[PDB]
């Protein structure tokens, strides 16, 4: 019946030997009964994989840059990455095989750059999603005959893209589902991502194995510690990050405007938006660190933009700025510096990174108490502050009882001082070690009754003797910092090459400053302690009522 | 077909009455629409409470853009199998929703309608609903059944959902909600009155100018008996009504004009079952108001700060919480203990209530669970005025965010807040400064009778609120109550 | 051939039946009531919401006696899927009449009662149910032994 396209299909010798008996068979068969049809059905998901058909692979170094630049502004890593492939293949006959995978916060463009990289490499593209993912039915398959049997997702994307060495680019691999019964899709990927057991896939549709070992796997993840080490080990790695804000402007100015516009179909030179409006909005009306918000805010825009225009059919051109920026948004929601301006004593900025990307979270350490009453030291803490970060409280309890007590010998502050230590925006959850020292730096600054220079943010770990260790991700933070208004950044020194790889953009306008041990912050921030100033701070507080 | 914009919004105005908000993204779309030579099959969906009508729109698009309506319901599928296609080869094949949509529609660019994002054996109907509304992967059909190469981008997919949280992020990056609010009680009683009223009385089969009902009937219906944002309760208690006057005109078998006044006022289908708005108009010091939101609607939960016996003679200052407070709650409540604590030293220094008090916190209604750090300054204001012996104007109500150092920020929904406040009898509200954004949002209708404060720091509602609390009085208040446990 | 409009006697009907079941017994009043102001009763299928044990089986046949329609008795929990039993080709030496086919020839009278014994305690038969009961697709079922169309929708379920 469909002869023609096996004999084109340049099938290897086994497969098409298993091809031509079945079809061999199916010849002398009847088409009355349902058996018919099944095997029938069979041959249709059979016959439509491209057992021989592949694109032809691209040799233009400059024309890969082009086709990679055109698309996208500061995301180097991948372009660098790309261009070794496509060196690498132009250097032997064809390479293909390696798995890539990008991690990075919502905003940063890793689904995106899926079509370009495939454009660029002048092969097709497919999107799977493992998101809701909790069996491997969908991932491996079936058996074959079954009436209400689905085959695995893959040789469906296989069909889908209906050519050899496709990249096919996974959504999520940090929210698999843990799985319980009818299937653990971990195993299944892990055996679908191995770069030798790719020529021996083993579908359970069909039983004879595709050859994935041309397939370009590209992966996309936001978390890296959720993804099980197994299928990290067989995988590489590549970190998409946040963006400037002047990066962020020449992002939108070059692409998210023409693509709004082109998508709310308005002719050029009747609409645009000015360069300050857009840093407005995304200064005092965004806090996210990719540019998604900033993409639906322009979206919206220039749908009200059209409404505007469509309806008439002072002036035929339509200028978005500062001064009618309130029109079509409304007020503004957040500020830069949304807690304060200045800072009582007691309260430090510090850094963080979550899921969505870096932030900046301030810790507060207050005397849930008069002045001087309690009567008992006690120590509080609240905020959805988790198991480490709470160790991490106790620990920064006991440092700077001890600091205090060695530095300050008559500072008896913590002898009865009922302190009660909290993160602002209690509702989000809060975790990690990163904040050791910036709770260290709070006790001690309620213990001082002094002000941190609220244009200061610092992070690391603390250990019990004033080390401070190294922390996992520092250009979030400071990007973090950057974008609160912080000017001096306070990183542990084994950060220091990662602050030594940071770009140009990055590092401007923020004063670094590496600490080995404890004793360099204090020196940094407690300077005009005489001590003696810093000493018998609380004499009237404990002479006339404590004694 | 063709995008006339003020026909459209005639359309709009006579098939749904306060969906303001609504129109005018239905007319943002068709003025889009209209500057291209063909609608690109964009796909829009609504997020909102069910019984808003968001099942009904899909009428009125389809006539403003002269085109027919499709259902489809996504509850009863689990398998691929059915959405693309069977050979007719198969005797024990059926055609599918897919199939006879394509047999039916006769005609390009048609419109199907979800019927519900958040009602997902060997079959995972989330990925079928996502291959369908994935408008990358839209464009591949290639359906060997049809000779001639078809379309998919034509379809205008719209949707329902109730809470954003069922609906997975891979969906909902590449999905664009609409969202569509609740409505007052003026809003609701035209809705009715002008909707629901004359269709439930044809379905009855009474003609019209028979049976009527007075305005203060049907607002005590909507107020006694309609509780949620929707109109299902509405339309199932008008309904009812209405059989009943059918059987009762059968019984007369014939004045015929019967009319249902506030007097008489529903007594033979039984009493009002829903009240909120009679509590207690005096409020006790140490109980404050405030509001909470919930996929219900708004509420007002009280909050109340007693001592569990007279300070004279009590000792070892302890604080208790009861209530379904669950940790975010339970941590805000020890974070408005510590404020209040730190604040009377602050202002009332001779004040020493917590010293030697024992306190005892509870939300009244104990079984309906609370969460939400949204009550962090109404718990604060309660304690002081537990403290003072001070009410606080029971015509006002509250919510904001607490930190230590005594600053409100921002909350999650604040047109709900404001109508259930609105609806609980306050005439005022405290809101955080941050959230004022939201306040020029709401419906002009919202913010009559109603004076908003926008508040930064604690101090403001404080000022507010504790106006006739002088250094003198409020650092000496219970005084002798001190004068007997100190000797 | 033609319906019942009297009140009356399908209250009686129904009073000697149970002893103080009186909510069901209005219900269907204001049933009858509204069937009775429009040209044919259409627009709602009769269904009771109650625990088991409270008679809702024997419910079916007094509203056949108030009605006075023909009773009839149909099992859905036989079904085993919505494709096999729907019926079979003409031209096969399999063909087979479908239910239907019986039911109308045992009621012999327009508008028969049918009453569906157990559904909450049952592809899947989902689907047939909703093909079979809604009235947009009761106008033209076709039924594969039946060449003649049927129009269910006349037809009243309990
Ligand atoms: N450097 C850039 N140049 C052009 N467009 C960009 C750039 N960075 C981001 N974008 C755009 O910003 C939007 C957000 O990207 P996208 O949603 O693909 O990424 P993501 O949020 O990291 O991914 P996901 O939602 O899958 O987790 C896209 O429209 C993308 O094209
Ligand atoms: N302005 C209105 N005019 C007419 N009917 C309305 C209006 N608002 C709501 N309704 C009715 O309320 C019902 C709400 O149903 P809906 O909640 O959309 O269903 P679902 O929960 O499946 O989304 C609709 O059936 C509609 O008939
Ligand atoms: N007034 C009554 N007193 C006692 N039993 C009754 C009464 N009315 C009905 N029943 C019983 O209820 C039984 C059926 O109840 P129900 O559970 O509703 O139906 P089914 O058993 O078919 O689900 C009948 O067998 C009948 O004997
Ligand atoms: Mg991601």
């Amino acid at each position: 019946t469909y002869k023609e396209r096996i004999k084109s299909l340049k099938l290897p010798d086994s497969v098409q030997k298993i091809f031509d008996d079945e079809i061999t068979k199916l010849s002398t068969l009847e088409t009355s009964m349902s058996e018919f049809g099944v095997i029938r059905n069979y041959l249709d998901w059979l016959t439509s994989i491209p057992w021989g058909k592949h694109s032809k692979e691209q040799y233009s170094i400059p024309r890969a840059k082009k086709i990679l630049d055109e698309d996208h502004y500061g995301m180097v890593d991948v372009k660098d990455r790309i261009l070794e492939f496509i060196a690498v293949g132009k250097l032997l006959g064809k390479v293909d095989g390696k798995i890539i995978c990008f991690v990075g916060p919502p905003g940063v463009g890793k689904t995106s750059i899926g079509k370009s990289i495939a454009r660029a490499l002048n092969r097709k593209f497919f999107r799977f999603s493992v998101g809701g993912m909790t069996d491997v039915a969908e991932i491996k398959g079936h058996r074959r005959t079954y009436i209400g049997a689905l085959p695995g997702r893959v040789v469906q994307a296989l069909k889908k893209c209906q050519t050899q060495n496709p990249l096919i680019l996974i959504d999520e691999i940090d929210k698999i589902g843990h799985g319980g019964i009818h299937g653990d899709p971990s195993a299944a990927l892990l055996e679908v991502l191995d770069p030798e057991q790719n020529n021996s896939f083993l579908d359970n549709y069909l039983d004879i194995p595709i050859d994935l070992s041309k397939v370009l796997f590209v992966c996309t993840a936001n978390s890296l510690e959720t993804i099980p080490r197994p299928l990290l080990d067989r995988m590489e790695v590549i970190e998409l990050t946040g963006y400037v804000a002047e990066d962020k402007v020449k992002i939108a100015e070059q692409y998210l405007v023409p693509s709004a516009k082109k998508s709310a179909g308005l002719e050029n030179s009747h609409v645009d938006m000015t360069e300050d409006a857009i840093t407005a909005l995304m200064k005092y009306y965004c806090r996210e660190s990719g540019v998604r918000n900033l993409k639906k805010h322009i979206e919206k825009i220039y749908r009200k933009a059209a409404l505007q225009v469509v309806k008439k059919l002072e002036k035929i051109n339509v200028s978005i700025s500062q001064k009618n920026l309130k029109d079509y948004v409304g007020p503004p929601v957040y500020t830069t510096d949304r807690l304060y301006e200045t800072t009582p004593p007691g309260v430090v900025m510090g850094l963080a990174w979550t899921n969505m990307g870096g932030c900046s979270l301030y810790v507060e350490s207050v005397l849930e108490q008069p002045l001087h009453n309690c009567k008992h030291p006690t120590f509080e803490r609240t905020g959805q502050l988790g198991d480490v970060m709470k160790e991490s409280s106790r620990l920064a309890y006991s440092f700077a009882k001890m600091y205090l007590a060695q530095k300050f010998p008559e500072n008896r502050f913590f002898e009865k001082a009922s302190i009660h230590l909290h993160c602002p925006e209690g509702a989000t959850p809060k975790d990690g070690p990163s904040a050791g020292v910036t709770m260290a730096t709070s006790f001690l600054s309620l213990a001082l009754n002094k002000s941190i220079d609220p244009t200061v943010a610092m992070t690391g770990e603390l250990t019990l003797t004033g080390k401070v260790l190294r922390i996992g991700g520092l250009r979030e933070k400071a990007v973090a910092a950057k974008r609160s208004g912080a000017k001096t950044i306070i990183f542990p020194k084994d950060n220091l090459n990662d602050w030594e790889e940071l770009p140009d953009n990055v590092k401007e306008g923020l004063e670094p400053l590496a600490a080995d041990w404890y004793n360099d912050i204090f020196q940094k921030l407690f300077k005009d302690v005489n001590t003696k100033e810093g000493n018998s701070v609380w004499k009237a507080e404990f002479e006339i009522l404590d004694a």
